């Protein structure tokens, strides 16, 4: 029952030329009914590519702020991101957390205020290498899901993402057991915490290195359900990734 | 000589579509003084619209950006981006970006030396909070920031330096004319002392913090004080009295 989850993070690339081309490409292509699509392009282009995207594609903000208007030079609102006719933010991604300083306590109640707003999340957690090494990965990605589960009440809007932070140019790489076993326990933490039915019915969605050769492999496995996909979000191997499943 | 008078709107997180179409249009039907320049900042989700619907007699401005042309940076935008987007300036150094968002001054100057390589103008700001203001170091507070903004500008005719008085912001503190004269007038000499007197003479110093339509003429005659950064106001018909402040 749980939808594969597709969701690309153009993070801060393109322009309106290269990335209206990508917009040609995923408009003509067949998206799988069995399939959700998201698309999150950089800020300034929320509103020109949720308008010359296809309805089939939804499209995400890649942060917010957690306040609907505000004194926030810099920052953007749910309520605009509506207003450019957007349904998704992404919140926590790693580069938040650790290029820009963005604590658990301000990711939850950016949570809280998206949900609130009306706005479907993508909320990310992952365990650096550090971290991984020492033995704290289920302590790490258990508590960030904490915070994310203390502000959300309808768990039909969220989507979790699972970021193997210490694959990130470290020298180490995730395997598709080791994504697994990480999403495996996440389900269960759905399911011990809050209910079963949100366990069974929550997509966890893989954010490491994903590739069309690597997909379906990696889609393949019982616990992941799709994906938060980077550099190939710019390409038509996205589309291979959006058929991982097929 | 004659530096040209400067007006920055700084709407912030502020509006949507339909209540930023209303200001634009008060904002187009306003008279311009050819004495003035006008820019606007809208929030980052409006930047194209804004340049859309705006009068081009009117520039627009981005809040803040990054200091690549493209990278794994969720949540940032470029230069590249804002220019994409017909908008040529962008704020940088922000005293929210600074306090709210924790911007080293490293970060700001980077981000600056970036934006001008791209071909973008900058409004950077600076300010001494508070505690800063009432220990007697609003000089070593504003010069060292000036100076991390100076040591990454090249061509000083497409820069904008933007006192904003932090201290004066949210604290149940008011900042005279006297007081901001007194800031602009050692910010003008740092540039002659550190960078050249053409510099010095010929880049706009502008005002930031709690310009109103009522106090705005009086700051506009300070000789030092160029123009204005204007936050609330901005968003208000008020605006248009702050651009017309020399008149």
């Amino acid at each position: 029952s749980r939808k594969f989850f597709v969701g690309g993070n153009w993070k801060m690339n393109g322009r309106k030329q290269s990335l209206g081309e990508l917009i040609g490409t995923l408009n003509a292509a067949k998206v799988p009914a069995d399939t959700e699509v998201v698309c999150a392009p950089p800020t300034a282009y929320i509103d020109f590519a949720r308008q010359k995207l296809d309805p089939k594609i939804a499209v995400a903000a890649q942060n917010c702020y957690k306040v609907t208007n505000g004194a926030f030079t810099g920052e953007i609102s749910p309520g605009m991101i509506k207003d450019c006719g957007a349904t998704w933010v992404v919140l926590g991604h790693s580069e938040r957390r650790h290029v820009f300083g963005e604590s658990d306590e301000l990711i939850g109640q950016k949570v809280a205020h998206a949900l609130a707003e009306g706005l479907r999340v993508i909320a990310c957690i992952g365990e650096k290498l550090d971290e991984r090494e020492a033995g704290i990965t289920e302590k790490v990605v258990f508590e960030q899901t904490k915070v994310i589960a203390d502000n959300v009440k309808d768990w039909s809007k969220v989507v979790l993402a699972y970021e193997p932070v210490w694959a990130i140019g470290t020298g180490k790489t995730a395997t598709p057991q080791q994504a697994q076993e990480v999403h495996e326990k996440l389900r269960g933490w759905l399911k011990s915490n809050v209910s079963d039915a949100v366990a069974q019915s929550t997509r966890i969605i893989y954010g490491g290195s994903v590739t069309g050769a690597t997909c379906k492999e990696l889609a393949s496995q019982p616990d992941v359900d799709g994906f938060l996909v980077g550099g190939a979000s710019l390409k038509p191997e996205f589309v291979d990734i959006i058929n991982a499943k097929q």
